[PDB]
C-alpha cells in the first residue's frame, strides 16, 4: 500500500477491519460479497482508488481475519 495516500489507506483499513468484524459471527455469501464490493468501491471512487477481489465470485468464511482479507481484497489506485 506504499503507493496509497493516508486517506486511501484509512478508508481501506476501516473497510478491512469492519469486514473482519462482520465475519466474527457469520459467513458472507458470494452475492453479498459482490454487493459489498460495489458499495465500498462507490465510496473508494471518491478517494481515487478501488478494491479488487482476487477471488471474485466466492463467499467469505466466518472467522476470516484481516491478514487473510488483505491478501484477497487488494487496493489499487485508479
Amino acid at each position: 500500500t506504499f503507493k496509497m495516500n493516508t486517506a486511501q489507506k484509512a478508508h481501506y483499513e476501516k473497510f478491512i477491519n469492519a469486514l473482519e468484524n462482520e465475519l466474527k459471527t457469520r459467513h458472507i455469501p458470494a452475492g453479498a460479497v459482490i454487493d459489498m464490493l460495489a458499495e465500498i468501491n462507490t465510496e473508494a471512487l471518491a478517494l481515487d482508488y478501488q478494491i479488487v477481489d482476487k477471488k471474485p465470485g466466492t463467499s467469505i468464511a466466518q472467522g476470516t481475519k484481516a491478514a487473510a482479507l488483505r491478501k484477497r481484497f487488494i487496493p489499487k489506485k485508479i
